[PDB]
């Protein structure tokens, strides 16, 4: 039936909420009002989905959730990980989009921003498992998630990243991950865990769900003991240069996977060689753009608003090849880096910059269809 | 010892709330965060004020309120007017900014947008009074406001208008004044009349104040009988082409007053000769800009977002002269029309377009100081 033989799963980044989990008023993540990615691609006969994973959690937590989003079942972050970081072992349970997902039944993975890192980690787990969990289950018995065992291949056809901070962002190091702003984020998470909340910001495994008969006062007191407040097992840490380097250091290339990256630039050079945001950079990224743009290291300056070009092109010191827009992007095992999209800020990739009339719905439609064409090419050249 | 011998009163337009009457979070009307008109002009030694008058009411109601804001005392809309339109005769009471205001002790009046019409009407009443009120008091005795008597000259030195719809706006005829949107506006007014509200949207004379012991249910029922719902005595009517023409038809030039207008353009011509909003037009005016810009009549197309250029230049039936930026704007009795400000949308005049980095604080400071320079020269050439 579907034009694509392998389902396409779109994976949101940091802060992203999709589907039923999005607030009463909130942007449509995948395409804004410019091009409704899921609805329009389905209309054209493609089998596509938008994953729903933790908005504030670590790449680790998100990758586990991605696995269960696809496969179905109760999220298991692993006994060793849970014990190390101090959060629940078990999380939400997903219906599962492909309950029969197993070697042979592949999926295409496309990540926006942090979603691009989450996708890399999950594939890491399928192929190589998680050594701390393998060791823990060796030593202590129990059950180990099949996600953590290793030896699961032929499950992902492709990894495509849009404005992914593969090498981290100074906007995390110098803003997102500062103590002051972690506190803001964690307070939001505490609040949206209240007993009248219908939205899950992705840190409930840390205790941020108020019980039906618990007072707010008691809730505050209970969750102030959580390790979340000082942990590095969260998104803000993972998005720093160091946090992202750690992920780069534990990933490897899969020779069967087609890897491709897209990157935008939305800054311009000033007289001193610093980068400032273009008019048209979605305004909430003006300061973050300036922070990145004023880096001491010149090659870390050009940026899409919140991710420097050098972070998005490809993980540092993984194999890559610069590719043209026209040619087949059908090489396996190597990051195919697409030419930089001029004027595209971080959120232009998902169409939510409603203030930017230069970035048209029809342009965004062509961009997404071009990704699907590449994915079809991957399938055709198996 | 202020530098200006006559106080300057700045008069906000439609929707404008100032000072104590502005919501918890709300822009600073005169200058935004770009150039704090009142505070900065005072720092430079000028005696300036921002009037507070009805945000949603008619030019008539607003002109009465402006009078009392300056002079002090209990607002009196006039017995005849109250009876004709079906609202209270008496309104709020103002401390008064110049309790000694009288022939000889003059004020400079500067109006943004609708404020420019309000200022014209008030001066009309001072000079020629209000015949229906004079007649009514003749017939029925009682008191008549000094505002409605006529014969008050030498009270206003100058009328300066910024982006004033002297000839109305299609955005009112085709949107603002439609039944569906009057209902929205009147509902907001009903709500902000609730017994916990600290902000006055300027329609309380129509019944929109909930009593301390009145239920919301009873309030709804009581104010649905008000004539506001079907009256033309409101801002939305007055801003239409017809509503503004009516004001033009009953006002006249005062040969002792210095008149000056400023106008902005923030649209550009397309291939069919229609006008579309520039990038940089504050986004909430995008649709209104397009409605104006697609007018059948070509000369009614160019616009600042919500006011077409031909509306802002001068009242269509009144004498004007095009003036250069460098001419002393000291001719009396004739609309001195200042060269159009290219790239200035309707709200760039008051500095609130926080999304538009092309329009800088230092530019806005020069613009306001230039108005004060003109006002000084009016005083010097008496
Ligand atoms: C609240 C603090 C913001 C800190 C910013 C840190 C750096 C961010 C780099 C990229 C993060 C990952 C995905 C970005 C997703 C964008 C989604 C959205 O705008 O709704
Ligand atoms: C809610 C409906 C708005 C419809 C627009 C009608 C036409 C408006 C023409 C000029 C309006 C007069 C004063 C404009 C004052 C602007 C103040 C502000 O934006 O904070
Ligand atoms: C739009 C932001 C509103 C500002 C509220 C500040 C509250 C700070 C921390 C609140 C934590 C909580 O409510 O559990
Ligand atoms: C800005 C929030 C929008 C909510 C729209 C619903 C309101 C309908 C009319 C309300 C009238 C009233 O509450 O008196
Ligand atoms: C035309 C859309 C109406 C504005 C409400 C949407 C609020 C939001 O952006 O979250
Ligand atoms: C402004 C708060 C309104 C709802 C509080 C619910 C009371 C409870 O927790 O038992
Ligand atoms: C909950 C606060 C209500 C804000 C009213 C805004 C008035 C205006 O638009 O002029
Ligand atoms: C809806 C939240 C607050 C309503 C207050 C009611 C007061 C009253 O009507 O006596
Ligand atoms: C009530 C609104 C919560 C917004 C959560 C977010 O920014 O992802
Ligand atoms: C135009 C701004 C309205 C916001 C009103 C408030 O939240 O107090
Ligand atoms: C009349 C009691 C409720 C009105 C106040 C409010 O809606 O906040
Ligand atoms: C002046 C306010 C009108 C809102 C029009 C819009 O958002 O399309
Ligand atoms: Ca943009
Ligand atoms: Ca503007
Ligand atoms: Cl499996
Ligand atoms: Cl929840
Ligand atoms: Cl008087
Ligand atoms: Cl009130
Ligand atoms: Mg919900
Ligand atoms: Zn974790
Ligand atoms: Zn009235």
């Amino acid at each position: 039936q579907p034009l694509n033989k392998y389902p396409v799963v779109f994976v949101h980044g940091f802060l992203g909420l999709v589907g039923d989990n999005a607030p009463a008023l909130y942007p449509n993540y995948w395409g804004g009002n410019k091009f409704k990615v899921i609805e329009e691609l389905r209309k054209q006969g493609y089998n596509v989905h938008q994953a729903s994973v933790s908005a504030f959690g670590s790449n680790y937590d998100r990758a586990v959730q991605l696995y269960y989003y696809i496969k179905g079942g109760r999220v298991d972050y692993g006994a060793a990980h849970a014990a190390k970081y101090g959060h629940e072992r078990y999380g939400k349970t997903y219906k599962g989009i492909m309950p029969n997902w197993e070697p042979g039944k592949k999926v295409h993975l496309v990540g926006h921003a942090m979603g691009g890192q989450t996708i890399r980690l999950m594939e890491e787990f399928l192929r190589n498992g998680n050594k701390e969990e393998i060791a823990y289950h060796q030593a202590h018995g129990g059950e180990i998630s099949p996600l953590f065992t290793g030896g699961h291949n032929n499950m992902v056809a492709s990894i495509t990243t849009l404005a992914t901070p593969h090498n981290g962002s100074q906007a995390a190091d110098k803003f997102g991950n500062t103590e002051a702003v972690r506190k803001i984020m964690f307070a939001l998470n505490r609040f949206m865990g209240n007993k009248y909340s219908n939205i899950d910001l992705g840190l409930t495994q840390w205790g941020f769900k108020q019980l039906p008969n618990e007072s707010y006062i008691d809730y505050i007191k209970r969750v102030s003991k959580s390790k979340i407040w000082t942990s590095d097992d969260n998104a803000a840490y993972d998005l720093t240069l160091d946090g992202s380097a750690k992920l780069n250091n534990m990933t490897s290339m899969n020779p069967n996977i087609t890897y491709t990256t897209y990157t935008g630039v939305s800054s311009h050079t000033g007289p001193l060689g610093y980068e400032n945001p273009d008019l048209g950079t979605f305004f909430l990224m003006d300061t973050t753009s300036r922070i990145i743009g004023h880096d001491a290291r010149e090659e870390w300056r050009k940026n899409d608003g919140v991710v420097p070009v050098i972070s998005s092109l490809h993980p540092s010191n993984q194999p890559f090849v610069n590719v043209t827009n026209n040619e087949p992007a059908t090489r396996r095992g190597i990051w195919q880096v697409k030419p930089i999209l001029q004027g595209w800020d971080h959120v232009d990739f998902i169409g939510v910059d409603f203030l930017d009339f230069k970035r048209k719905g029809s342009e965004l439609a062509n961009f997404y269809i071009g990704i699907i064409n590449d994915l079809l090419s991957v399938e055709a050249t198996e």
